Formats: structure tokens, C-alpha cells, sequence
């Protein structure tokens, strides 16, 4: 009766974006960032070398999360779809047996370092924060991913943006048609 679907990668690859524009021309079409559900600053832990701990599952509220998940899936009994973007998604056991559609953008190690610098974030990255825990914590998640039983799609973020779109796109009509 709802079909969830997945969307994770490593930081900027894309997943906002994609998940806007099916957005836009999905009907009935809800979006859940994984973001919006990071502990506070107080919250986060600093490694030996002095690195925020935000790549990991101990510094998003995952409880907060399912439990908006939960809402919605029971408020839509009442065929709607739910996209759920986040960096950190198919290492979290719970959501295993939820998806409905899993897809993974992948981008290169200078293209995302680059595009990272693009962003001021807040706290800032510190000095060699990219190597030093935001691209190890990513390999990190890449390889807790080898155990993976279901399906995900991956795909090649240095693609077009529209062109990454219809992929999905078509797709997903390719597996609501067998709805
Ligand atoms: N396909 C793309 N090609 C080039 N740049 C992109 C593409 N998709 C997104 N970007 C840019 O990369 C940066 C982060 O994109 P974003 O959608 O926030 O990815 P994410 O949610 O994974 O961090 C922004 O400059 C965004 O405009
Ligand atoms: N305050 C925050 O929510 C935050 C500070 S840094 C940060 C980054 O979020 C990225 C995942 O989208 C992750 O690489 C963090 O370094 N988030």
C-alpha cells in the first residue's frame, strides 16, 4: 500500500538533489531527510585526534527517525511514497526490511573532497577533518554495506543531474507498473 524508498551515499554525491526532483514529479510523494535528526553539538564525541564524531549512527537520533517514519506510514493507510535521503541508511538494521527501493550514488574521492569545500558547515569542517574522518567513516560505512542481502542500485553521481532523474524515474514506474 506505500512504497519506501532509499537514497544514500557519501556526503554530497547528490542525494538532496535526486530527492527533490522525483519530489517534484512523484505524486502522492513525501521525503524524510536524514539530518533533520542529528544529535545536538553538546551531544556529539571528539575522537583521540580532536574530530566531532558525525559520521557515524551515534550522532543521529535513528529512534526519532523510525519513529517518524512509523507516523507516516501509518497516517498514509489513510498509493503514497515515502523517500527517504540520508548518508548513513543501509547500515541501520532496522531499515532493512522497509525498503521498497534502495538506490546508491557514488562519486569519486576529489570530486567529493571539492565539493564538500563548497560548503560551510556548522560546526566548520576542522583542518583535514575531510581525511581525517569524513571520507575513512564513509569506507567504513561502504564496507559494513558488503553484508547486504537485498537489492541496491547504484548509481554514478558524476552523471547528469537529470540523466541520474530519469534513471530513477523510469525505473520506478517500471516497479510501480508492476503495482
Ligand atoms: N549531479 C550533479 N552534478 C554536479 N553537481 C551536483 C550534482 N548533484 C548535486 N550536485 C552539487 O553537489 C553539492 C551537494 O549536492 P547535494 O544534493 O546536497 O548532495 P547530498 O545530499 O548527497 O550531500 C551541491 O553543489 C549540489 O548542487
Ligand atoms: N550540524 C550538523 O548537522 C553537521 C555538522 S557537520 C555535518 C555533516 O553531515 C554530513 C552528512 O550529510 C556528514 O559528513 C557530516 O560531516 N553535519
Amino acid at each position: 500500500k506505500t512504497f519506501i524508498i532509499g537514497i544514500s551515499g557519501v556526503t554530497n554525491s547528490g542525494k538532496t538533489t535526486l530527492a527533490k526532483n522525483l519530489q517534484k514529479h512523484l505524486p502522492n510523494c513525501s521525503v524524510i531527510s536524514q539530518d533533520d535528526f542529528f544529535k545536538p553539538e553538546s551531544e556529539i564525541e571528539t575522537d583521540k585526534n580532536g574530530f566531532l564524531q558525525y559520521d557515524v549512527l551515534e550522532a543521529l537520533n535513528m529512534e526519532k527517525m523510525m519513529s517518524a517514519i512509523s507516523c507516516w506510514m501509518e497516517s498514509a493507510r489513510h498509493i503514497p511514497i515515502l523517500i527517504i535521503e540520508g548518508f548513513l541508511l543501509f547500515n541501520y538494521k532496522p531499515l532493512d526490511t522497509i525498503w521498497n527501493r534502495s538506490y546508491f550514488l557514488t562519486i569519486p574521492y576529489e570530486e567529493c573532497k571539492r565539493r564538500r569545500s563548497t560548503r560551510v558547515y556548522q560546526p566548520p569542517d576542522s583542518p583535514g577533518y575531510f581525511d581525517g574522518h569524513v571520507w575513512p567513516m564513509y569506507l567504513k560505512y561502504r564496507q559494513e554495506m558488503q553484508d547486504i542481502t537485498w537489492e541496491v542500485v547504484y548509481l554514478d553521481g558524476t552523471k547528469s543531474e537529470e540523466d541520474l532523474f530519469l534513471q530513477v524515474y523510469e525505473d520506478l514506474i517500471q516497479e510501480l507498473a508492476k503495482q
